């Protein structure tokens, strides 16, 4: 409580390797983070063990009230996520996930709507940024820094001070953000199945 509110509050909800991917990107800038999932704190134990000196294992109900709640788990697991908290005013959302149908892994037939537009009526009242989704965990995980450039995160949002919040959580990070603009905007490039996604790119 006293610890966090000299500085804006980041949630990772996040499972599998891109949870473990941002946490280790959190630790590594010295990001004071917290994370959380549906299967509860005692669950992200290997996280912790490995970062818990910048991130910290937190029930649900808490990581779903920071001041930026980055959903990096599976698309289908979001709506059962966010329907228990009811008012998201003055919150960030960022939607890292990617709509994806199993098992031909091609995209989802969401009857030309964008997957984050959807994902943003499920978090009403939140401002909704999309970002961390277009690369590999394994990608993310690295040292973003190569010597000659750092790692390109693409950006996309219909709230230009949302944007650039989470812009400067990713230069924080050490990575490059590249703001694309609106939801519209970065539909047929940012979403999966688009030229951007899975695209290593560095900003010398």
């Amino acid at each position: 409580n006293l610890y966090f509110q000299s500085m804006t509050t980041y949630a990772i909800i996040g499972a599998g390797a891109i949870g473990s991917a941002l946490a280790e990107r959190f630790t590594a800038a010295q990001i004071p983070a917290i994370i959380a999932n549906s299967r509860g704190p005692a669950s992200l134990s290997s996280v912790t063990d490995r970062f818990g000196a910048s991130v910290k294992a937190v029930e649900l109900k808490d990581a779903l009230q920071a001041d930026v709640v980055i959903l990096a788990v599976p698309y289908d697991s979001i709506a059962d996520i966010v329907t228990q908290v009811s008012d998201w005013g003055g919150q960030i959302v960022v939607d890292a996930s990617n709509a994806i149908d199993f098992p031909a892994f091609k995209p989802r037939d969401l009857g030309g709507r964008l997957s984050t537009e959807i994902v943003s009526e499920l978090v009403p009242g939140a401002k909704v940024v999309k970002a961390f989704n277009t690369l590999p965990a394994a990608v993310l995980a690295a040292d973003p820094d190569k010597g000659t450039g750092s790692r390109v995160l693409f950006l996309s949002g219909n709230h230009s001070d949302a944007n650039r919040q989470v812009a400067e959580l990713i230069s924080s990070l050490g990575f490059a953000p590249v703001d694309l603009g609106t939801l519209a905007a970065s539909g047929p490039i940012q979403q999966f199945g688009r030229p951007l996604v899975a695209l290593n790119l560095l900003k010398d």
